[PDB]
């Protein structure tokens, strides 16, 4: 199942690596940028999961209420022969009525671009309904791996959504949760 | 289709991205390192494909004759929200009883690590015969995807091999040299 591969790829090749040392890179960010990620809703990685598989590379474009602030300190790992493979995250202010109402670390789940792609292939196949079906399983499979590792919930939130819808707002919702 | 998602991932999420900008970075690497990557066989990205899916992080350990030299310039891309996501590649000397035999860009196919642990997982399951079958399919799917990308053959070389369990001899560093020597 493609989705299980995508989900295991995301965990193994990324989360499992990135998640143990997030709070470390955040204590550093606060010392460096004047205690910006102070709040509890600020000390997690918010991962956007459009079930439509539509994933823009620039967030400010898509919702002008999401403004780039800085990047977390870089994290450098030897990976499968690549020396110092770089793992980098970005920090964002979210706006409400043009005011900075909250800050967080934010990105999309990259492999949904891959799912989209497979789906448009003239021989691979899928349809919108098959692709949406695989997107949900991707998400479901990712959740259930994350359970066996309670370093997840402290460190990361999944934000899942389908568009049959305010992005900067739904992000504030979760930030304000904590 | 697990291997299929993985073959599409390595391309859509990597080779699509970095193969085009590869030669610009090499020529820069040459100007900062005394024209090291001189040969046509050196100006390629060599990707190791162990069908055994045992993919260690450090090469020199797995074959003493593969020595880390330096790194290519990094390429930064805004990607799915991450600003300046970094794409980095490493350069290697390949030794032959202490004599520098060839020099290239070299790495493993990272997703092989994913099949490995997937197989080991208690519930995700599948055996060593099933993982081997999926690793093969990965390569095959990858290679057919790449047909529509004529730049690729001038930029990267897939090096597929299974390691011996029968006692036979296999030299990885030799294998890389053969490919370079093409
Ligand atoms: N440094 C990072 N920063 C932020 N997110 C990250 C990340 N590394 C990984 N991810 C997430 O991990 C997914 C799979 O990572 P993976 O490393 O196993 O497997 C990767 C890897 O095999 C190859 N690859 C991708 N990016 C690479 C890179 N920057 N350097 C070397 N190889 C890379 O592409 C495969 C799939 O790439 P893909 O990007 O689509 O998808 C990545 C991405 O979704």
């Amino acid at each position: 199942n493609v989705a299980h591969g995508l989900a295991w790829s995301y965990y193994i090749g990324y989360l499992r690596l990135i998640l143990p040392g997030l709070q470390a890179r955040i204590r550093m960010f606060n010392q460096l940028h004047n205690n910006m990620l102070s709040g509890a809703g600020s000390r997690r990685l918010y991962i956007l999961f459009p079930l439509d598989c539509g994933v823009p590379d620039n967030l400010s474009v898509v919702d002008p209420n999401i403004r780039f602030r800085d990047m977390l300190p870089q994290q450098n790992i030897d990976r499968a022969g690549i020396k110092n493979r770089v793992y980098s995250n970005s920090v964002y202010e979210i706006l409400e009525n043009g005011q900075p109402a909250g800050v967080c670390i934010l990105e999309y789940a990259t492999p949904l671009q891959t799912l989209f792609a497979m789906s448009q292939d003239a021989k691979a196949g899928f349809s919108r309904e098959d692709r949406l079906e695989q997107a949900k399983l991707f998400c479901r499979t990712l959740e259930e791996i994350l359970e066996d590792v309670p370093e997840s919930r402290n460190n990361c939130r999944l934000i899942v959504y389908q568009e049959p819808f305010s992005l900067s707002q739904e992000v504030l919702r979760h930030i304000r949760q904590e």
